């Protein structure tokens, strides 16, 4: 049977280590960092999550504000209201929750908020700054997927990593960590082999790479089932729960086969706001530094 | 035997074609785009080449020749000048620059609208969310090659090897990409990235596994015969002076389906792509 890669105690774990390390930055005369969610909508599954990221503030001392906004909110509104956030010295992070309209060009959204105050990570300069392996704030599920290899022991140098997915947001950042070279400024040197599969992978393809990987990372949307045929013994299997949900893997049968695997549910919920706190607090003190 | 990949061949092609384009655009009432390139210290071949193309083309080209011992805030001041000229349209900076010059502020620094290289963040992180850019020249130079000379890409295997910020990264990113995306410049193809610390056994297989080979690192002799499949398609992009690429030519070429050679593969394709860049970006600048 595989070790269990629970994301949910391991965010405890993390967040009982965050609320020390703030506690601490604030004592030498910082304020605590602050956040602010931008809800646009009303959305029963974005309140949920908000509300995750509002109750795990509260629990490592960061101050988090939720501003609602309705449905109908125009584009230019939305951008007006990030642009006084970008200038409000009181506000140290910016997230928008990711349901916004069709009405609305997500990619200007991105691109709106301060880079500085990106805790998403996904404004292109921060995207751009990770891709050539320097240090930016990085996306919070790519980060918590990366977390849980290092908190777990798991080796990554040299190793053959397949990462199912290439999604802009998660697959591609999560391929993109995985393949860094420790040595360089960023320091999230994983220094994996790493195969990016995606949605036109043919499935024989698939299976044989993921026959030979020591590690595979569903990251897609897209229905994929791993197998325990497609899995090398003793690898590592980390579902990223992207998808209502659902899981990606045979559990039964992969956990007789993997060294390590996410449960079900895997936590990655629970460590990617784990992960926004960290950016949070990440962003608090590049910004008293600068 | 291997289907030669003539890339000084086809990039004549393209040169011929972007100096059509590039003279009706200027018969609409716009100047020919200008580049000013700047090199510290001495070897300049590469300058030669560049500004030869250029003016095959009709870009006005001019080098800008400072010593070795150029402090940073120097460097950047002239940078500074030529964002700030409207009569230039593009700026490069030779790379290899001095230790002392810290190369991700120099590129930082020229004005992205005039980035021919692709270097600066915006313009890479843009290329990385699959957004229309400026895309550093090696790698469009690959792409554009694997197009034109008809290599299928969709759900292949591919291997490139190296993870250089300037071209292993932007080519493994276009070749696994959507071509749906705004950009259209994806391959869909399925990657593997190997690099200096991927161990020898697991790089031999990657390779021996792969429709399309991509080799970016400058180690001579690193593709040998026995790990390539046969029928596969070869580029080599690595250029070291012993000028040779990564692979060993004479022998891969008995087994690969496609190859480029070192020289007249890349190399020149990668010039045209600077001439490419030039034009989109004076264009780009006449547009807004």
């Amino acid at each position: 049977m595989a070790r269990i890669l629970d994301g949910k105690a391991l965010a405890m774990e993390i967040k009982k280590e965050l609320k020390q390390k703030i506690a601490q930055w604030v004592s030498l005369g910082n304020r605590a960092p602050t956040i602010r969610c931008i809800i646009v909508g009303d959305d029963p599954a974005s309140h949920t999550y908000v509300r995750n990221k509002v109750e795990a503030a509260k629990f490592v001392g960061i101050d988090a504000l939720t501003i609602n906004r309705d449905s109908d909110i125009t584009e230019e509104q939305l951008l007006s209201e990030i642009q006084n956030l970008n200038e409000d010295n009181s506000v140290d992070g910016i997230l928008v929750q990711l349901p916004v309209p069709d009405t609305i060009n997500e990619r200007r959204v991105c691109d709106a908020i301060a880079p500085e105050k990106d805790i998403d990570g996904f404004h292109i300069i921060n995207i751009g700054r990770l891709c050539v392996d320097l240090p930016t704030i990085v996306p919070a599920t790519a980060l918590a997927v990366v977390e849980m290899l290092k908190r777990f022991n798991i080796d990554t140098f040299g190793r053959n990593a397949v990462v199912i997915g290439r999604s802009k947001n998660v697959g591609m950042p999560i391929a993109m960590m995985l393949h860094s070279d420790k040595r360089h400024e960023s320091g999230l040197g994983m220094d994996a082999t790493v195969t990016i599969c995606h949605r036109y992978t043919p499935k024989d393809k698939l299976e044989a790479y993921c026959r030979n990987a020591d590690i595979i990372i569903t990251a897609t949307g897209l229905p994929k089932l791993i197998k325990a045929d497609m899995v090398k013994p003793g690898a590592t299997i980390i579902d990223v729960g992207i998808t209502r949900l659902v899981g990606d893997v045979d559990y039964e049968e992969v956990s007789k086969i993997a060294g390590a695997i996410t449960p079900v549910p895997g936590g990655v919920g629970p460590m990617t706001v784990a992960m926004l706190m960290h950016n949070t607090f990440q962003a608090a003190q590049s910004q008293a530094n600068k």
